[PDB]
């Protein structure tokens, strides 16, 4: 499955945040709008997107920008269907339960910010912003949206910026 | 079967309450919080948990404490799904009916306090604190929590501290 997960991720257009040749995070376009982890320093690996001026969101420590409709023709598709089970991301699978994402220990670290979470249909259900070590596993800090279109950021107490 | 159920209980990490080398009860962590039967004298077989200062609950004769996030990595999962039928515990199976737990006579005694009752999913539905002789069987004094999040203690009149 994870093989197929990566293949779908490869089809999905994603761009790392390059600074002095180092990836400090990741950024992509969802719902026809560009997003970037604010805590991450550097520029997106895309001159076209980098040419766009972003707006800040301190509350959630995120930046965003509007994408031209012609480029909106193909962007990431979000869904509200977030049932318990397992989802997919760059670093393999992720366990979703109690409204929380958890993964095996040693998975995820500083600079991985921006990695989206996809369902079985390849639809976005959340975006990974950070996480915190939880013994045999780690708890992820993510952002998700209600069916009412409400933006909610879930961050474990004293979670580290991953 | 009871072998299988106990084997799963063995996989679950539990810590007895040691006093002068004698087990007077049991204590464990559920939902990332430590619980201990107050009527039980002695100290838990766990320095890390013992290092924690507990709060008292006279109403239920119970003590509890907050567990470090790192130690919350793997704790017991509680559920509110408590249908009539049979559940599992250290001393085999247990019958649940009329909101009460009952077992064959000669099962359970002083020092067994702290033993939880789990379902087929390994979820906790109640914790055994004591019991009372009821002819061919015995009625257990237990604590359980409703879907409303209400702490409810079921204790027969003049029930014995088991």
């Amino acid at each position: 499955k994870r093989q197929r997960m990566v293949m779908k991720l490869e089809s999905d257009k994603t761009f790392p945040i390059m600074l002095e040749g180092k990836i400090n995070g990741y950024a992509c376009v969802v719902g026809g709008k560009l997003f970037r982890p604010m805590h991450v320093e550097g520029k997106i690996d895309n001159d076209v997107l980098a040419a766009l001026k972003t707006k800040k969101a301190s509350k959630y420590d995120l930046e965003y920008a509007d994408v031209p409709q012609n480029m909106r023709a193909d962007t990431f598709k979000y869904t509200h269907e977030k049932p318990q089970g397992y989802y997919s991301w760059h670093h393999g699978a992720v366990q979703y339960e109690n409204g929380r994402f958890t993964v095996p220990k040693g998975v995820g670290a500083k600079g991985d910010s921006g990695r989206p979470i996809l369902d079985n249909q390849g639809r976005v259900v959340a975006i990974v912003l950070g996480g915190v070590n939880e013994g045999s596993r780690t708890a992820l800090s993510v952002v998700m949206w209600n069916e009412k279109g409400v933006t909610v950021k879930y961050t474990p107490e004293n979670c580290e910026q991953w």
